[PDB]
């Protein structure tokens, strides 16, 4: 809340300059960088591309598996014309923790590796000269920040990451970095909310600025024609014959927020928004007052060599595959994605369940998690990341729901009190108050779980046919699945249910007749068993398969070069089961 | 010479803004774009990442295999302070042909898909406003431009590319795009040449500017301290105790070219260079007066999904793998790479044979290729691409040789007369007059070839053990190889020979005992036979294996998802034979 989450733009009042490219990089295993003056320059750097994860570049284990402090450095020329402007460094993310230095001066620190980091360098910046940014980063895992895990010290002293989650601990500067210039009085934040009125629609808004001058808000349609205008930091814009934002059929209006002093304009921010409503009614999920069935996948930001590094080419291919399967939805498991994904989703008309990195809240590399004395601190960084996510993503039409956890322990009252504070925080930060949920693991039995009442709809991760029974026992897997669903049904909660995870590990090329658990044929049979079960219950309103694509995990005896529950290979090619989704979702 | 090939920089006199990102894209199969006014905006565009090849995003055959006219469009905001400047669009490349439009106005056209395109938009640019760029590109193949091929028209009117070369016909906007602002009088070009005088070195230079004002040239060492300064557009920089740029041990000086006004500076250009000399003496290749044996690979700009699209992460991983194999060299087969590859090579100390796209000069879907009525046209675009390549790359310390062709017909006097003009052109444009060469295919028998005398050293592509006597006949393959090498030896040319291609298609995972063609074990045996032959001849001074990595090709009955002669897989993981290179090159 002390900086703007707004995506940077370029106009007459705002400037931006990319810092993507080869940075300087150095591991700091002895943790002596600060005492040694590295914040003024790295002594023995290697080259490192930004944006990217560092891990997959190296050819030796110790660098790939590095856990601890490590440093980035680059230089950049500041145009003279940026002089008395507010000058900020904007990192798409810093994974997981970091301190930003600029021209030798400490600027800011941040916790949480999947959301923007802003550093005000106005006082130390040097316009018309070359400037320096240095970043100290740490990638360790603990139980006081998200995502949760442990750090092991080997008997040579080198650190090892021990995730409580099932994905590789990629880290570094994984998203784009900008240096930007803002007017001294600027638009800092805004929120929009929608109401449908017959052929018309109301856009309710509120604006936060860093000053006191009047704010003027305009709405332009997709052709740049003015359709509404009002003055003030709060208001309602009326849109005649409103073109609603629809599933797989986007329409985007453009909101224009101006700061003025009666003489001239002081600032202007523009963004594309979509007029749409989301709500839950009974067991229905309503988009623009109509029932919608969620069809899609959980994904990962994951790609060969780049790691979690952002690239538009990955966005384009993934969306072409999504469209090919006739999906309409994905969950950003298990963390907020780079902002460009939501922009693209907005344009393509895809629905998004936006997920906070609240994963690994079951201490296993019943565990009595949420009773440690570290939990109050865990809770505050959880609420912090939720605040940052919601503030940054709330105005994306594609975002229809917040997912506030994935597979935590929920069967005690400690868990209820923890998650109650998170849901309360989330609802206060969302101007639209859209649906909130989390993904439940099987241990959260309907008789035992205490947290599902907090949810607007219920998300289940279930693996009947894989981790439970399955293989020769798949007939028993279906009976067990129907039994649990009967118990949920008997509770008569009158809420929608969405399956957010279900799948089988599948090796591309493994064929067997009859099928065996890792073969491509088993994946299809498993999917079709699950489909029969889904379709047996009226309150089931969505299916998000796990996973869109094979992705990297911590290595171990149960992961053959990562997770193979993908419907696509890691290089984005379809396994036989992809067509099953394609035909059903059509 | 018509425009500056200089890499864009940002300082007090020069500005740049990246245009990379999601552009708009539209196929034009009916070729109606210019008549329909598409130069003012695309009527039904889809989204397209830049930089990348367009082909591998789509999920249907027709878009992937598209051959013909297609269009790109984007918008960008021009800062007001660029008002009285020379404003240029800089495309890293436009593949293969293109016309650049800006704000509805036709600006420039270019032929050749692997070298920079500069479009002067000064007269139509609008500082302080949003501007538009539209590009019409054509990817068809013919015999009057490089690389050579044909275009087939199917009976639905659909075009299909028919290459005379062995790699997929990727196209589009594959490299970065900038808009830049230069001062009205600017540095347009410069050249450096080196002489070693004991502990000192002389840097010979020439500078070309677009005006008449005095030029001052400075040299800074790696810590930014001045070590040399000279006045005039031609001159000598003297470097005391010069730190030479070495084979896997780079050192880079920084050259600073200033245009001056007596009282002030008008322009400043900076670039990193390396003090190194290259020359051939007898059958030895001398770098800094010491023999070097070239060891490495032919590469491609090729990567899953992106195609030939440039990304720094690919650069970093490929160089990390190169260093792991103990290589010191690669050839940019079969076209100039993005400029960033050379920059990184300079930094890591790698040697580069820079190759012009003269591939496919054998009409293959003896071909009498150099007796067509179109050969004079081909020669002009061959020469044009050579000039542009050399002008752009001549100042990279890493670039030690020009490769002016790959596997053409060389056994007639037409071919001799063709290449004599290319070689004259190359020497005329290279300020350093460094070694010039080309890769010969086996049809260029030593008793028949008429072009090898043109070469400073001779590059051979040989597949003894693959295309010639493979498998069970590999002993006979060795005899044939020694017989050919004995014939070259008898000629007593006293020039160095380098093997620029040799390898076997190898399926990752295919094991056989005893080995078979396509197995990992066979690749190892084939390589070791070739090494025995190589080491039997004194004049052999280099081995560049084919290929560094599996890459995409045209589909057909002889290509199982591209070319698998890579020692690394397409996702950059080593096959069994990779360690064989690693052990030998150590």
């Amino acid at each position: 809340l002390e900086y703007s989450e707004l995506y940077p733009i370029q106009n007459e009042y705002r400037m931006m300059q990319s810092l993507d490219g080869m940075w300087k990089f150095q591991f700091d295993p002895e943790e002596i960088g600060k005492k040694s003056g590295w914040e003024n320059g790295l002594p023995a750097p290697v080259s490192m591309p930004v944006p990217s994860s560092f891990a997959d570049f190296f050819t030796d284990h110790k660098e790939r598996d590095y856990c601890g402090d490590f440093w980035y450095e680059t230089e950049f020329y500041l145009p003279a014309e940026w002089r008395n402007k507010k000058i900020w460094l904007r990192f798409g993310s810093i994974t997981h923790r970091g301190t930003v230095y600029c021209n030798g001066m400490e600027i800011t620190s941040h916790e949480g590796g999947f959301l923007p980091v802003l550093a005000d360098i106005s006082t130390v910046a040097k316009p018309g000269q070359v400037n320096q940014v240095v970043v100290k980063i740490n990638n360790e895992l603990n139980e006081t920040s998200l995502p949760c895990g442990a750090t092991k010290i080997l008997n040579n002293g080198r650190k090892l990451a021990k995730p409580y989650f099932d994905f590789f601990n990629y880290s570094g500067l994984q998203r784009s970095v900008w240096v930007i210039a803002l007017p001294e009085e600027s638009v800092k934040d805004y929120s929009v909310d929608y109401e449908l009125c017959g052929t018309d629609a109301l856009v309710k808004y509120e604006v936060v600025t860093t000053g006191e001058h009047p704010v003027i808000v305009r709405l332009l349609d997709a052709e740049g024609e003015l359709v509404a205008e009002t003055e003030g930091k709060e208001g309602i814009l009326q849109v005649a014959n409103a073109r609603l934002w629809e599933v797989r059929n986007a329409y985007l209006y453009q909101i224009v927020i101006l700061i003025t002093d009666g003489n001239g304009v002081l600032d202007e921010y523009r963004e594309k928004i979509g007029i749409r409503t989301v709500r839950i009614e009974g067991t229905k999920i309503l988009l623009n007052d109509r029932p919608v069935y969620l069809k899609g996948f959980g994904k990962h930001e994951d790609f060969p060599i780049l790691g979690r590094g952002f690239h538009w080419g990955i966005v384009k291919r993934d969306f072409e595959c999504l469209k090919w399967t006739n999906a309409n939805c994905f969950r950003t498991s298990h963390y907020p994605y780079a902002e460009e994904w939501y922009q693209f989703a907005d344009e393509e008309g895809f629905l998004i369940i936006d997920e906070v990195p609240a994963v690994g809240m079951m201490r296993s590399t019943y565990t009595y998690f949420f009773e440690a004395l570290t939990v109050p601190e865990l809770l505050k960084s959880h609420i912090a990341d939720t605040e940052e996510m919601i503030t940054r993503d709330k105005n994306h039409p594609s975002v229809i729901a917040w997912s506030l956890f994935n597979e935590p322990e929920t069967i005690t009252d400690y868990a209820y009190e923890y998650f109650k504070e998170v849901f309360a925080a989330a609802e206060t930060y969302d101007f639209q108050s859209r649906p909130m949920t989390g993904a439940f693991e099987k241990n959260s039995k309907p008789e035992l779980c205490k947290c599902y009442p907090l949810c607007d709809f219920i998300c289940l991760n279930r693996y009947y046919g894989w981790y439970i029974s399955g293989g020769p026992e798949i007939e028993e897997a279906e009976e067990l699945f129907r039994d649990e669903m009967d118990r949920w049904k008997a509770k008569e909660l009158n809420v929608p249910f969405v399956f957010t995870e279900f799948g089988t590990d599948t090796m591309a090329g493994l064929h067997k007749l009859p099928s065996i658990m890792w073969s491509e044929e088993y994946q299809k049979e498993y999917l079709e068993m699950n489909f029969r079960v889904f379709d047996s219950y009226e309150f089931v309103q969505g299916e998000l398969a796990w996973n869109f694509a094979d992705f990297q995990t911590t290595e171990g005896i149960m992961r053959v070069d990562g997770n193979h529950k993908g419907v696509f290979t890691r290089d984005r090619q379809p396994k036989a089961a992809a067509v099953v989704f394609k035909d059903r979702w059509e």
